[PDB]
């Protein structure tokens, strides 16, 4: 059973991570900090892995903590650039068997369906985004649809567009534009968080859907990162290639 | 046993309503007109019912000739206004027992799409229309849509707005406004023609979904009003009266 | 504001009611029974619409004394018979201005799904119901699912039964039938309570799902009926009429 | 630029790819042969790469001489057998410069929809499938829902069952077990061909939905794969692995 630590304990985040490690019969707690614990904690307590989700100003000083003295990252923290990641990854040159996943999302569903859009968005001569949330809602189009709708249109370059021949229409009918790709924000109370990625193609429609229940479902996934993460050295950003 | 008529007889939808009422074996075609064809045509052949889908400029000449000749009108062709639908009432004042049709959609799942879409908008805090075609198609969002989020927002008159806590948005996210009710258009190859009306409260939803397949769904509708249109005296705007619902 | 009284008050529903009334500006409560408490706190109380939620031994008791009284009544409790019914019937004929809603769903979304299925079905070549629930759930297929497939068989009296090909299947693959109708049933982690009719004519399909997010999902068709019930006088079945 | 022939040419697929060949550009028409023509002709007309919709019966003759005269062959021929996959696996050996692809599924979503199952498979309590067909169906449930529970299952080895409570059930309710997956088969008037593939765990779900509103969707990865089956030397099973995944 390995030894797992939570940064963040007393976050919305980590105290329901803590309580995932408590629960899970394989991992053991080692270690449990929040804002103004010393990080030798963590190795005090032998740990082998930390789930960090804390603050994007204090996420890079634990993270080269970690990586100075072997401890695996799993982080969900925000805020991260390429100079973040590039500094990570140099890092981690003088540290090869140490591994480190940063990622936006853990949500298993959320991170396969992303992929499957991006593998099948060359095969399609149209590509829409519907995303459907609670209207509590503040932000139209949510991250993960516009992070989608990114994705699809990179994997896009050098296709045509999405043919169009809208003559006629009232303003906003057609969603918004995120890189050449429709995304439309349905808020609608009595829903959580949905995305669907429409494909089409003369005689033939594709559709992946992800939806989430509730608020805590992206626990397995940090709980699967945790997992695996020692089986890819260095650096891995979004949880994908752990999936494989 | 009906004798039907077909005004728009070489039209696509006049041509393909002939053919519905020469397989179905208790319609009789009575006369097939196209433009330049005398309106007698449809009393030398003792015409009960004709179907009309024209143009907006010639179908009010023709209303006035079957109105004034007894024979029950099924009229799909569009560009009615409040005042031409007023108009007709009008002419029916004096022919109690004739009876005409105007309807914007003929497809039954259509029809019952929007009667359900009416009867459940009283009944959810949030409201909203979604509308799929191929994207050959012209308008955004399409008449049947636009239509249907009208009669939502007409179901739903003195509630609350739909809850948006929305503070920042990429424009056109939200879709349009119609009536205060969110429309939405995807435009995809390989559809044809789809909508979504979708209502929600707290702990729950219900979505009315109507696809059409293809382009003569309408068809069986078109029927339907035929067979009906006498049991309603006088002006039905709609198809749904005549489902008996 | 309406006086409402709540039998089962300590029950799961009940006890859901209390708190649902309580929030309710417009509703005052005006007396909360379990078992064993007298109904004449319900008239000491000056109750006018009592909300019941106990068990269908006790319920036929309760509602002669409500009756009686000229307490209105809207009963979720079950196992009513057609005999019942009659007894409840003969009771209000000397109570012509006492309101009796006795309804086996209080879910708007449910009550106006069955009610839009029996509308739609005589229009339709084939009409087939899915339901999905979480894998918890020990009867398949679900009871409203069943009760729907039975209205929608019922006003297809007299059509041609669903067009069927079939000439070599698995067994199980075309679901359950009811009445006719095939019913099919998904039991899936990450689900709660979802059912979907479809119905079916050469060129185009009607679907009409319902989806319920949590378990008290029908607290607003109960306060509904609670507010509404007064405006038919006798015995109503079901909530449909009151949503007319 | 490549020189094309079809086998089985005046059959419904053969014809219909014969006219996919003739419109593409880059896709040179170099024969047509239907049942007693001598497959000569193919080499006569200096073929490169052969489509084959044929029958079970003729199609390992077929393979035989194509794979001898260093043809590629594009088959979509079903009725193949563990060991007739073997077999051209074996006649290949000789061949090594020669490339054989064998599909049972050309239409790029459905493909694409079961390479996601089979990947998204591991990583949930729960999957099952659903498919939709016309009622003229024959079999149920479908060979394309069948062969996706497969894979999905294999998959699936070493993890726990899908959980399932049910105590009470009318027969039929729970799909047919196709190697531990529940399939559902909808039988509905207006569908063409549908499937949905649905995986859950506690807190979210994950569905794959493929529709095909025409008979002939399947046309552009036949293109696809005689494109691009020259990329692969040896024996090709399902056109996944050309997609370049
Ligand atoms: N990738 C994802 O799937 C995902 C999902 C949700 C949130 N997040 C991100 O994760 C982060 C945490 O979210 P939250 O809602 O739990 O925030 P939160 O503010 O509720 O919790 C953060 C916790 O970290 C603690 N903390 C701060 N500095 C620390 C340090 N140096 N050492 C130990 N603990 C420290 C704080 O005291 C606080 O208790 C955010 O940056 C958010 O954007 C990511
Ligand atoms: C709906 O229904 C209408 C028709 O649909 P469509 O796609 O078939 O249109 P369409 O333009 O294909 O054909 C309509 C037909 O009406 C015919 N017509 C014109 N004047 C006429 C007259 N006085 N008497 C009889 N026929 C006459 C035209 O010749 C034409 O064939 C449109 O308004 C559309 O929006
Ligand atoms: N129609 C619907 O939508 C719907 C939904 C859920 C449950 N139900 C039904 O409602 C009933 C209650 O369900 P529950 O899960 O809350 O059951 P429960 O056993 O949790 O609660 C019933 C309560 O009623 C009380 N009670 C019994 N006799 C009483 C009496 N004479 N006076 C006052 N209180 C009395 C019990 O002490 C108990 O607290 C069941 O019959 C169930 O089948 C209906
Ligand atoms: C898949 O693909 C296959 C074909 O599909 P379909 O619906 O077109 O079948 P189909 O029966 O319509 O036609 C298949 C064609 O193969 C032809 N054929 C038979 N023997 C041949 C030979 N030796 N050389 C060339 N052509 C020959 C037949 O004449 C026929 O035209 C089936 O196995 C199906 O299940």
């Amino acid at each position: 059973g390995m030894r797992v630590g939570v940064l963040g304990a007393k976050g919305k985040v980590g105290a329901t991570m803590v309580r995932a490690v408590a629960a899970a019969d394989d991992l053991t707690l080692s270690a449990e900090l929040d804002a103004g614990d010393p990080l030798s904690l963590l190795t005090d307590g032998n740990t082998e892995v930390v789930i960090d989700f804390t603050h994007p100003d204090v996420v890079m000083g634990n993270l080269e903590f970690l990586i100075d003295n072997g401890i695996h990252a799993v982080v969900g923290t925000t805020g991260f650039t390429a100079e973040r990641f590039q500094q990570v990854e140099s890092w981690l040159v003088a540290k090869p068997n140490t591994s480190v996943l940063i990622a936006p999302n853990f949500a298993i569903g959320a991170v396969l369906s992303m992929h499957f859009a991006k593998q099948a968005a060359r095969f399609f001569d149209s590509a829409e985004v519907i995303e459907l949330h609670h209207p509590h809602k503040a932000d139209a189009p949510s991250g993960t649809a516009a992070r989608t709708a990114k994705l699809i249109a990179e994997a896009r370059k050098g296709l045509p567009p999405n043919p169009d021949a809208t003559s006629t229409s009232l303003p906003g009918a057609r969603g918004a534009d995120v890189d050449g790709i429709p995304v439309h924000a349905v808020r609608l109370a009595g829903l959580v968080a949905h995305q669907e990625v429409l494909f089409g193609t003369e005689g033939e429609t594709l559709t992946i859907r992800h939806d989430s229940l509730d608020r805590t479902s992206f626990v397995p996934g940090v709980l699967l990162a945790v997992r695996r993460i020692a089986e890819r050295p260095g650096l891995t950003v979004g949880l994908e290639p752990l999936l494989d």
